[PDB]
């Protein structure tokens, strides 16, 4: 097994920060549960790149099935597994800026959601195109708007770190 999930208490101050970050734009909704992930291989291959390309980290969030949480933890998300946003900006993994923006577009019965938050490296980024498979030169993602970027679309796993689970009901 390459990770552990481990929950966060709800009075400890990274549980705080990720619920804050959540409900946001999660109004009408109760956090069940925030379990952190630790997974090294995934971590240092995050680490290197972070590096390399001279960027910070920044949590985004990713709606998925329980079903993928074990993969995912493991192995990264990956596109052709895992992906269930329409190809609007390019061929990679679709990360928002709003937990909203993921719940609202996510297929699966509600039931079987989760909100993935993931470290990102977003770098240079630039409006994707849908005959994208990897961003053009000396871009490192592709967005929805340069303007106010609220979609990332990822196209090498080293660029991501999956970091929370939350599962959720409405409220």
């Amino acid at each position: 097994k390459k990770y552990k999930l481990s929950e966060i208490h709800h009075l400890h101050p990274e549980y705080v920060r990720v619920s804050e970050h959540f409900k946001a734009s999660m109004k009408n909704f109760k956090i069940e549960k925030i379990k952190k992930i630790e997974n090294s291989e995934l971590l240092d291959k995050f680490t290197w790149k972070k590096s390399q390309m001279k960027e910070e980290g920044k949590l985004l969030f990713y709606a998925t099935s329980r079903a993928y949480v074990e993969s995912i933890c493991s192995n990264n998300f990956d596109s052709f597994l895992h992906e269930t946003h329409e190809n609007k900006y390019g061929k990679g993994i679709y990360f928002a800026k709003d937990a909203i923006y993921s719940h609202k577009n996510c297929p699966y019965d509600a039931k079987n959601v989760v909100m993935f938050v993931a470290q990102v490296l977003v770098g240079k980024f630039i409006e994707g195109n849908i005959t994208y498979t990897s961003p053009p030169p000396q871009f490192d993602s592709c967005v929805d708007t340069r303007s106010n970027p609220s979609v990332f679309v990822i196209f090498q796993k080293d660029q991501v770190y999956p970091q929370y689970v939350i599962e959720y009901t409405e409220d």
